[PDB]
């Protein structure tokens, strides 16, 4: 195994474990110290004003497994801290027989058990356990667990009767998934079901919602509503909020809603972040985001989805979501979306971003997998003023119309999502910054035009605002991770409405996915302008490429290019002629960004271990 | 729910959880504080010279589930202390996904891993468990833990390759069972494999038995010896010591082998007690110890019993122990004996004493489910002198016999068990003796004759030799627990050789058992002797009746008569004429005994709890 990055890579499986730790890995965002992670989970804001973030662990491994809640807190989504307890930086794992096959994802009652933040979560025992098998009740319930110390541990409830676990019931029979607690808070929900609590005796304060479904008659949101204000142990099942079809799609904007849904949740948001209205404010709008599987050819057979939802509130007091659009979350390898409160009327939502190794063929090598995405504000994105001739504007499919009363102007309103201000104020402060002049791309423009100032490393952002023709052919975007033989291509092409990245020659490294990303951008088109303009920001962080577009579009990606100069960028031009011109404005390089764990040493791998023989035995975990 | 005693019991099913703690309950033996308890593991004498006892318990339940070692210690095997930690009196439980379905029984290895006292356990996981159904490898597996407190608390090693489990490969195909692994050291099996160690490559100072079978084809003890001495991971699987047939049986003084063993141990005796050389001792015998399950109509399908073996090594340098005798540990409602070695070259058996309440009508209303039978010496019991004519002593059953060179005596060999002389001393000492004359019994004895001192509660020892004529058809023996409306009668009848306790009148509460109990005794005749004799020795404490014959028989039943006044005893009397005499002389009362938990309450319940709907769900255990 040589690790030298001026030549062709060699057999990289010859390596030793965690050998290329560093080779790849992001430095400037949440991620485990060493192992395995997926799912965000145990999300808050902590007294303090400080943010805990919980994931799905498996340390010293590189498959999942045992699957525990592995934490850190930060004052900024932005610089992190580990815990360090007796488990490391696990602060719940397995250890009773309710929850012994894995402490799945769960959310946070802030003022829960004796006043404590408490954590619902999925415990999961044995037998099948998935939404293409046969799972039987009691494999998936949920339990809640309690922090006297705000995160640095928890203490479950006790097993048995009127204890943990709390929900264990199947709510319909055949499900394909009971699973991914979510607990909030909801004024609007309380002020609908307000006239029929008496049917169900349900008045608590509290709402969760569990993912699932129904085997071949698709997926499933169950609303389940605290029994009593207070009291923690009793919820009601309403009714189900969301019913979809067996792979139902709302169309090529809206991904496929699958089978069965996984951590799906449930907010209001109005223009400027999250609302807390009853119903009472107009320019509010109800959303679940929610996972979706076997809906999807790649991508881990994955989508993570979001739906604007009208409430309709039920004979038998339950609450019906009736899907008003529906679109998607991010277009690229990433999955598990959690949102959570924060103070100032905001909601906060991140996920995970996988490995582009499916085939579990360098894993040992890296000695983890998985990382974060980056924490995103949630709100309504509201575009005014907009032309009636924009190509495809009333199909309204993962956003909403409202003609002007003279029917010459439309008001769009979708889902927005933006990279909260903190952390671009953070990585911008600590990065060498250059402001690049603005460039026409047309026929004098090569294919790739490297900025006038380059990256130094892995580490980096880029912004820039791309003017196209209303009836452009020409495509234009940024190369990234690049030299002469290994790069990244983010295109995008406005006739066909794709954001794409291009992959073919992402690394000389063959084992790694190589597929093109694709994501559908909608240019609304403002009345008067002769031109439409897309804003696309990219953060470079190691192998991830996250890509966001008009504060509405996001693809994460990922890029393993092994030469030690496959760090340049520049601007990407097809098709630019004297007369089809790209004006390309705002342009900026962010090199260096944020070293997010500043106590860690650079290689926090402490090996990795195989569980032996019996791992095959149980059936349960891989084992490594 | 009425508790006056001095009436005919109304229905005691009415009555609250544990409003019966007191009123059935042992106080002169070994029991857990409350709850569930049954076989006896972990037992060692510490350095201190005090004696670890563990048990398998279910605190604040009365059935069997969530199976944890519960222990304590004494000096004296009589009074005993409770270990209190984070767990109350329990030490070891079910935490990990290799043992947590059941922390199962476990022998000690006294200097293990880091020097310290270690247990070998079953370490139990998910799926189906026990001979008759379709147990898969894995399920069953064996785990180490050490304690540095001398048994206050464990510490597991942790789980993965080249720790625990540590045995956990089926030795052979489709077995019944594999657990209760019994570790012991044996200079006489170091002797016999010492030419073979290059076939094996295992040269360890000690050995573990693990109990099970394989189905349709009975049961086996399989034999694994330590790899290398000092190192405690790598015991390598020898081949099987014990091999019997599908419910065989060496006869009517011998049980029956069933179809899988269960806690069988290997010991090495002589005269005096343990026997620790190499072979090189004439009169020192090999013994197995063993429960067998599915080989009888009653006492819940089990039999404990021992064998006489004579080792032979087999050329891939195992052993096959070759019954030369076989004989029963107790005839009553006792199970799951084990023996361990105590200074003075002694090895000490204990058992479990199930209750007579099958159908669990009453349990719930005890509060708690079980206790331990006395501890008792094992040895070699020799008879000299035995007379040739003595019926039926060349079938050498249960015994084994050598004649003398002239034919006219015999030398008989059998094992012999009494109860540990500290006890004995402590009960006599503490006890209210009395000494009664010696009674002839014959055409003028009634069938009932109280002693002229009585009990005064049920806590009491009896003790008596019945000289019979050789040619006798009287019955005689002992009434316990007696009033006119309730008693037990212990009767021998040495024309059939049967020794019984009739129970048809134990009890005016009619749902606990009334079968009548048998043991086999051979009253070995002495040369010259016109008289054959039984010394019969009664242990009578709450519930438990615990019978000793001549240090060699012993049967341990119960019996729950309501009345506060059926506590007396006295002589039976059956067929005795004046032709036709039995005399009975060292005749001895011992009311009171000792209060074997001297720093308990006399109700030490906290209330029984229900595990919730999910044990159903999960299957593994009852939940109550
Ligand atoms: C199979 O068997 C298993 C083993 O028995 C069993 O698991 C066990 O289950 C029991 C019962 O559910 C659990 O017991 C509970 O424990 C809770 C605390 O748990 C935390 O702390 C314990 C103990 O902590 C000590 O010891 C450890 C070990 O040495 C140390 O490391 C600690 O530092 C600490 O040590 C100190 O204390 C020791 C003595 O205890 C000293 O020896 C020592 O010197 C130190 O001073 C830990 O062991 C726990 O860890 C385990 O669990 C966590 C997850 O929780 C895991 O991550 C970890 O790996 C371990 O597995 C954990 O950290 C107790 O809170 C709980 O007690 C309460 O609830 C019961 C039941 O309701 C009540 O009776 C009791 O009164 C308590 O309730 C009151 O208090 C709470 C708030 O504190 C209130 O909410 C409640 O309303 C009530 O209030 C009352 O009092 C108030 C006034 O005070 C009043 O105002 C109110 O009005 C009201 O009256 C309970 O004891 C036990 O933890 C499990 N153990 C393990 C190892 O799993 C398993 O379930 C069984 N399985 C099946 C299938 O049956
Ligand atoms: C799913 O995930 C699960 C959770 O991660 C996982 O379970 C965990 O597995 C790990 C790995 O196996 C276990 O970790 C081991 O822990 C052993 C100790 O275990 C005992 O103590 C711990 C911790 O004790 C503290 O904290 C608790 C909780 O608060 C307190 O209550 C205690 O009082 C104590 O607190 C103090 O310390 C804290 C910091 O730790 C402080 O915060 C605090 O302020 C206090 O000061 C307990 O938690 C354990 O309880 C659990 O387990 C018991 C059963 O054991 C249960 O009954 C109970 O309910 C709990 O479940 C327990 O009491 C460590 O000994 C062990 O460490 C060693 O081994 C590793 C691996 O080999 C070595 O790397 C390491 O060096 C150690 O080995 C050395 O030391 C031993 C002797 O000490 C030698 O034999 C050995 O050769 C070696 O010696 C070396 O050093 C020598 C010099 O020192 C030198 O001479 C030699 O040459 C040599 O170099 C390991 O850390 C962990 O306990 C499990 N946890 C739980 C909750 O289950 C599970 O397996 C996963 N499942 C799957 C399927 O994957
Ligand atoms: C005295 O000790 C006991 C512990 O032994 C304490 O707890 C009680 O324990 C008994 C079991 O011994 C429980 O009985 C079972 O109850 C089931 C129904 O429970 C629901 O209704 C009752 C009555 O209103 C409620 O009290 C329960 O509420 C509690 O539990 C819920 C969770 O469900 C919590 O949320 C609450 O907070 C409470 O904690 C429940 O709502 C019942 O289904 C179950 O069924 C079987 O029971 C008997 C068996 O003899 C049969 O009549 C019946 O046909 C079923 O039989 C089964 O038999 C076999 C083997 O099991 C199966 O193969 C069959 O298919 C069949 O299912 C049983 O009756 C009791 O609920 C529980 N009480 C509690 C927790 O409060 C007592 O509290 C304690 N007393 C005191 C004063 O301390
Ligand atoms: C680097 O990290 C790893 C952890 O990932 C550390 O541990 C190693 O982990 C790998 C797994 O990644 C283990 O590989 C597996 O080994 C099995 C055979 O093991 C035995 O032989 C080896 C080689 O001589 C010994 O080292 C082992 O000894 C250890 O374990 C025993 C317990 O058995 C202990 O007692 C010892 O003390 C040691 O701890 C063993 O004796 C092998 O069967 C297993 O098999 C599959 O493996 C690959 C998969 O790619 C295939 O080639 C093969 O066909 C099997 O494929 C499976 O694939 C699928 C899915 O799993 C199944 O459906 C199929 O049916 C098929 O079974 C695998 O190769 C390795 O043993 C282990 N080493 C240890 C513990 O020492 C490394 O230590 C660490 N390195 C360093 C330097 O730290
Ligand atoms: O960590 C569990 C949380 O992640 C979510 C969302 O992704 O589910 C993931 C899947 O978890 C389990 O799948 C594992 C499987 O059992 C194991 O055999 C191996 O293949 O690894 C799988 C995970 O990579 C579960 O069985 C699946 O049904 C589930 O899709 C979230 O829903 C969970 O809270
Ligand atoms: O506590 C386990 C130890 O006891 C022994 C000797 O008696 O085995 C007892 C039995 O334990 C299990 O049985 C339980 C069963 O699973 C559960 O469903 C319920 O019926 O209660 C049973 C015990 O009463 C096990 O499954 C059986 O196979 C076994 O005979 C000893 O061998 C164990 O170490
Ligand atoms: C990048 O590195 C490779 C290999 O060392 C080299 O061929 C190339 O000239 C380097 N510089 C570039 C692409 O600017
Ligand atoms: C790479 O090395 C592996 C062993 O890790 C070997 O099996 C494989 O054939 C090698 N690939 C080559 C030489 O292309
Ligand atoms: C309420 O009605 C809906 C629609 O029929 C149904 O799916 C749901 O199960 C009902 N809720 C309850 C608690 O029965
Ligand atoms: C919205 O405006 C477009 C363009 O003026 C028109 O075609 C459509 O009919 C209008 N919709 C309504 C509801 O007026
Ligand atoms: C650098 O980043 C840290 C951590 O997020 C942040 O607190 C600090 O303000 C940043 N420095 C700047 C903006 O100069
Ligand atoms: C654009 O994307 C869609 C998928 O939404 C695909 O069918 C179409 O072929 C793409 N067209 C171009 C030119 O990329
Ligand atoms: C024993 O108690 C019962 C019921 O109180 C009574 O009938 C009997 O006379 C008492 N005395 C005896 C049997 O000596
Ligand atoms: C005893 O009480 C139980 C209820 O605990 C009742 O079902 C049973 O019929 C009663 N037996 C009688 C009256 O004999
Ligand atoms: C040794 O031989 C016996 C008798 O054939 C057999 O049962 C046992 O499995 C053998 N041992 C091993 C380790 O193969
Ligand atoms: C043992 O003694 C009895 C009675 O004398 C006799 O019948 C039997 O043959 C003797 N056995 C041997 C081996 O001499
Ligand atoms: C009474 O019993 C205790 C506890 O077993 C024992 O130590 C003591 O010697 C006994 N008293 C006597 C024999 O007087
Ligand atoms: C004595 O016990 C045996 C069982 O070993 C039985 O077959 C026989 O009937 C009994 N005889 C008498 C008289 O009790």
């Amino acid at each position: 195994c040589s690790l030298d990055q001026t030549v062709a890579p060699g057999n990289l499986t010859l390596c030793g474990n965690a050998t290329l730790f560093t080779t790849f890995r992001p430095k400037a965002r949440f991620i485990a110290p060493e192992g395995w992670m997926n799912a965000p989970m145990g999300l808050y804001q902590r007294a303090d004003g400080s943010i805990h973030a919980g994931y799905q662990s498996h340390p010293k491994h590189i498959q999942w497994g045992n699957i525990s809640q592995g934490a850190a807190y930060s004052s900024d989504f932005t610089s992190w801290t580990d815990f360090n307890g007796s488990e490391g930086y696990k602060t719940i794992w397995p250890s009773q027989i309710y929850d012994i096959r894995g402490v799945f994802d769960g959310s946070i009652i802030k003022e829960g058990i004796d006043g404590y933040p408490t954590i619902l979560y999925t415990s999961t025992s044995f037998g099948p356990l998935g939404a293409t098998l046969n799972e039987a009740e009691g494999t998936e319930t949920q339990s809640l667990a309690y922090t006297t110390d705000d995160g640095a541990s928890w203490i479950k409830l006790g097993y048995g009767a009127g204890q943990n676990p709390v929900i264990y019931e199947w709510p319909e029979t055949n499900l394909t998934g009971f699973r991914d607690p979510y607990v909030f808070q909801s004024p609007r929900l309380e002020a609908l079901l307000a006239n029929t609590t008496s049917i169900t005796n349900a008045t608590g304060d509290h709402f969760a919602t569990i993912s699932g479904g129904v085997h071949g008659d698709g997926a499933r949101l169950f609303l389940y509503r605290q029994h009593t204000t207070g009291e923690f142990i009793k919820w009601t099942y309403l009714g189900p909020l969301v019913t979809t079809g067996y792979k139902e799609s709302y169309g090529e904007w809206s991904g496929n809603y699958g089978i069965n849904f996984e951590t799906a949740g449930v907010t209001r948001l109005n223009p400027a972040g999250a609302a807390w209205d009853n119903g009472s404010d107009t320019t509010a709008v109800d959303f679940v985001t929610f996972g979706t599987e076997q809906g999807r050819a790649d991508h881990q057979n994955h989508w993570p989805l979001w739906a604007a939802v009208d409430y309709e509130v039920r004979d038998n007091g339950s609450i019906e979501a009736v899907i008003a659009y529906s679109g998607v979350q991010d277009w690229g390898r990433s999955y598990a979306y959690a949102s959570f409160p924060v103070e100032g009327y905001r909601q906060v939502s991140v996920g995970w971003i996988y490995e582009d190794d499916d085939n579990v063929i360098l894993a040992k090598q890296f000695g983890y997998q998985g990382a974060f995405t980056l924490f995103r504000d949630l709100f309504v994105k509201v575009v005014e003023n907009v032309s009636p001739s924009t190509p495809g504007l009333f199909e309204q499919a993962s956003w909403s119309t409202k003609n002007s009363t003279d029917g010459m102007s439309v008001t769009v309103t979708t889902l927005g999502q933006r990279v909260v201000p903190e952390t671009l104020a953070a990585y911008k402060g600590n990065s060498t910054v250059s402001t690049l002049a603005p460039v026409m791309l047309n026929e004098s423009a090569a294919a790739y035009t490297p900025f006038s100032s380059q990256p130094t490393d892995r580490f980096y952002a880029l912004t820039g605002s791309f003017e196209f023709g209303l009836n452009t052919t020409a495509k234009a975007g940024f190369r990234v991770l690049a030299s002469e033989e290994e790069y990244t291509d983010i295109w995008f092409d406005p006739a066909s409405e794709n954001l794409t990245v291009v992959r073919t020659a992402s690394s000389l490294i063959k084992s790694f996915g190589n597929d093109t990303e694709l994501a559908k951008v909608k240019l609304y088109e403002i009345v008067g302008a002769e031109s439409k303009t897309l804003n696309l920001t990219v953060f470079v962080d190691g192998s991830v490429i996250e890509i966001y577009a008009n504060d509405e579009v996001a693809l994460s990606t990922r890029a393993y290019p092994w030469l030690a100069n496959s760090t340049g960028a520049g601007l990407l031009a097809d098709g630019t002629t004297a007369g089809d011109v790209v004006g390309v404005s705002g342009l900026e390089l962010w090199d260096g960004l944020v070293d997010a764990w500043p106590a860690r040493p650079a290689n926090t791998s402490q090996g990795l271990v195989w569980d032996g023989p019996t791992a095959a035995m149980y059936g349960l975990f891989a084992g490594y």
